[PDB]
């Protein structure tokens, strides 16, 4: 037993991280196969962000305009092209340590493991989750852009995440591997701002039902609430309304639980309202929304 | 910006875990050069347990009874050994991702990370201290048994913690790597129980610093205190005593922020005695306790 925010093992994402530097600007990028992935920030100078014309500025680069390092060693770029907000190097060595992979966009709610870092070179792993607002809580210095998010399920990588900017209130915004953006957020320095954030409702169920697998019953109660009523007190909170797709998703652990679905929501309704009177739940004295159904699942059964 | 509950790289582990199969018993095995070092109770059927004589049971094994898997290869057992509460077992090829490594004894109130795996296969990391009790909080199921721990400190991984069994409480108990046990713990089924646990005073400290440098001072106040008064306060609430050495330690993340330690102090006396009135410190309700004075720094500068 235990509960903990666990990260997928690094170590195939770590044997593709290098490091990309044109100019005075060095970030990471993601070197899959022949091609290195990264932010196409990475050919703008600071004056460049407030209005920075990508086309533009790309069309002046060549080749070896791109210092790609891997560990030691200088790749060399044999081509580039950029696609939405990434630049794809196309260098002269396909990565030996190459995973089975593949790109796939999240939807918010969904998480994912972190690797953070710099220079080319890993510094640590963290769990995060895609917020309803389309940033993430990350742990990010000057440095950082271009570190990649992933899940590995099996023996195969998925790509969720690439690391763009920070916003002024201290959260992190980035794109899909095919280059575009989560959320409405641009690589632009304009007046962009997160929506307010509200509690992924569906991942804070999941994980009352890991803490009722793993012992922990005292929250329940003998109510129960239609969807509706649900929603309607769930809002007040800046809960993310529950729709039927979650409810059908939480499935699987009623059936393991013996708590219905939406009586788990009454529950829930009652913790909003009480607090937790000096308990904790799973080691929490908040509601933890960064478990998804399937994680709970992965990590509890 | 932003503050997580941050593991090493898995990579370089990753590489060396394996699995180890004696009789109908399957764990985790870590692989360096030509040795597999797991956990002497895989040797055990459960009656074997209540009472076990490893050197009797040992002896009775030959090599060709351990069944070690690295991925899809079988290695050839050509010798085993015991070391105090591990087992070690020569085989035929050494690890050729054997990283640079060293095996340490943490004490406790340090941090690591943990690979999680099952049947040799690492399905997870995370980080954890250890306890003042000499536990740790892990995230642990049937066949965990032999996962390790480590910090990196360089290229160098030093191997600090290797799995042995769930106590009653949920929490978790194990060895060094040279088959020390941390804690008070024998590998055997008897009647065992974590003690009582204490929060550790010097990483509460180095976490409220860490909340500082992300912009969260709400708890900072004008006040002061000495070694003394406080460790009266932190004996009171079950907090671990703080000493020279942790005032010591903790003179970088001081520096930085331009609040002394005891100063932090007087802010930690304050949240002990009045909580924390509804607000939270790094999205957190209660204080952290399992970042280290080096953590923060590592995370927060580098
Ligand atoms: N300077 C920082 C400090 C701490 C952490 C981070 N971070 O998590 O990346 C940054 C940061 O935002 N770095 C980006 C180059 C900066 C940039 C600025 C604006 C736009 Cl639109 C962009 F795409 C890129
Ligand atoms: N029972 C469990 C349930 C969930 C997770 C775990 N776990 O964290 O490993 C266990 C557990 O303790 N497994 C050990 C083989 C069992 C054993 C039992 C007793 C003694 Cl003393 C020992 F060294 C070993
Ligand atoms: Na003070």
């Amino acid at each position: 037993s235990g509960f903990r925010k666990m990260a997928f093992p690094s170590g195939k994402v770590e044997g593709c991280m290098v490091q990309v530097t044109c100019g005075t600007t060095t970030l990471n990028g993601l070197w899959l196969d022949d091609v290195v992935y990264c932010p196409r920030h990475v050919i703008c100078t600071s004056e460049d962000m407030l209005n920075p014309n990508y086309e533009d500025l790309l069309i002046r680069k060549s080749n070896h305009n791109f210092l790609v390092q891997a560990g030691n060693v200088q790749l060399r770029v044999i081509g580039h092209s950029m696609q939405n907000c990434v630049l794809k190097l196309k260098v002269d060595t396909a990565n030996p340590k190459t995973p089975k992979y593949k790109f796939v966009r999240i939807q918010p709610g969904q998480t994912f493991s972190v690797l953070a870092c710099y220079n080319g070179s890993p510094s640590g792993v963290y769990q995060c989750a895609m917020r309803p607002n389309f940033t993430i809580k990350g742990s990010f210095l000057n440095g950082s852009c271009g570190s990649v998010g992933f899940n590995i399920d099996y023996d195969c990588v998925s790509f969720c995440y690439m690391h763009h900017m920070e916003l002024p209130t201290g959260v992190h915004a980035g794109t899909d591997l095919e280059g575009n953006f989560y959320g409405p957020f641009v690589d632009r320095q304009t007046a962009q701002a997160a929506g307010t954030d509200t509690t992924i409702t569906v991942n804070v169920l999941a994980w009352l039902y890991a803490a009722v697998i793993n012992g922990d019953r005292w929250f329940l109660n003998r109510f129960t609430t239609t969807l509706n009523d649900f929603n309607l007190v769930a809002m007040k909170y800046n809960y993310e309304p529950l729709t039927q797709d979650h409810v059908d998703i939480l499935g699987p652990l009623s059936a393991q639980t013996g708590i219905a679905v939406l009586d788990m929501c009454a529950s829930l309704k009652e913790l909003l309202q009480n607090g937790m009177n000096g308990r904790t739940i799973l080691g929490s004295a908040l509601l933890e929304d960064e478990f998804t159904p399937f994680d709970v699942v992965r990590q509890c059964s």
